[PDB]
C-alpha cells in the first residue's frame, strides 16, 4: 500500500518500489513541490520503474505542474509500471501548509 502521513507538518509518502523488498519514503514540500517532482524522485530511486503517473480517482491524468498541496486535498491513483495504487491522504486545510515544519519561538537569522 502507498501511504501518506504528515510528520513535522510535511507529507511523507511511503511506496513499495518494484526492484526493492523494503518500503521507501518520500518527503515533499506542498507549497513548492509538484506532481512532476515527486514522479521524478520515484524514477531516480528505482531504475526498474518504466512508467509512473498520477490520476484522479475518476481516472483522469493529473498535470505534472500541479502542486503537491493541491494533489493532497483528495484521494488519487499512483501508477507504477503495471500496478495502480489507490492513495488516501489525510484531510487538512489548504491554508494548513503555510506554517509547515516551523519551530515555535525559534527564528533563524
Amino acid at each position: 500500500m502507498v501511504t501518506v502521513v504528515y510528520q513535522n507538518g510535511l507529507p511523507v509518502i511511503s511506496v513499495r518500489l518494484p526492484s526493492r523488498r523494503e518500503r521507501c519514503q518520500f518527503t515533499l514540500k506542498p507549497i513548492s513541490d509538484s506532481v512532476g517532482v515527486f514522479l521524478r524522485q520515484l524514477q531516480e530511486e528505482d531504475r526498474g520503474i518504466d512508467r509512473v503517473a498520477i490520476y484522479s480517482p475518476d481516472g483522469v491524468r493529473v498535470a505534472a505542474s500541479t502542486g503537491i498541496d493541491l494533489l493532497l486535498l483528495d484521494d488519487f491513483k499512483l501508477v507504477i509500471n503495471d500496478l495502480t495504487y489507490h492513495v488516501r491522504p489525510p484531510k487538512r486545510d489548504l491554508l494548513s501548509h503555510e506554517n509547515a515544519a516551523t519551530l515555535n519561538d525559534v527564528k533563524t537569522l
